[PDB]
């Protein structure tokens, strides 16, 4: 089972792949815009597109700076790569949404 970018189908990570962060692959957020995500963590994921330098600025993971990803595909926002921190250094914080789940 895979995920895929909902809005063109390009490949980015698997079931597989999640990651409990604090005991939960699933953390509900928001940021200073008030928008409200349902991010789910994966220990990787590929396809997507990172962009800018990493900002620690409102961090919803303890200990780690964030870079926001973009599918590379279509430029959909479909959440942050996450680094700088410990235990895992680096993961993904994807928004379920934005994803699709299929056969792969
Ligand atoms: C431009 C956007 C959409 C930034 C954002 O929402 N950043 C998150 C990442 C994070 O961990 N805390 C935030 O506020
Ligand atoms: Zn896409």
């Amino acid at each position: 089972s895979i995920f895929r970018c909902r809005q063109c189908g390009q490949t980015i990570s698997r079931r597989d792949w999640l990651l409990p962060m604090g005991g939960d692959h699933e953390h509900v957020v928001f940021n200073p815009a008030g928008m409200i995500f349902r991010v789910w963590c994966f220990s990787l994921a590929q396809g997507l597109r990172l962009i800018g330098a990493p900002s620690g600025e409102f961090s919803w993971f303890k200990g780690y700076d964030w870079t926001i990803a973009l599918c590379g595909q279509c430029g959909s926002h479909l959440g942050w790569h996450y680094e700088g921190g410990s235990q895992p250094q680096t993961f993904f914080g994807l928004i379920k949404d934005r994803l699709a789940e299929g056969p792969a």
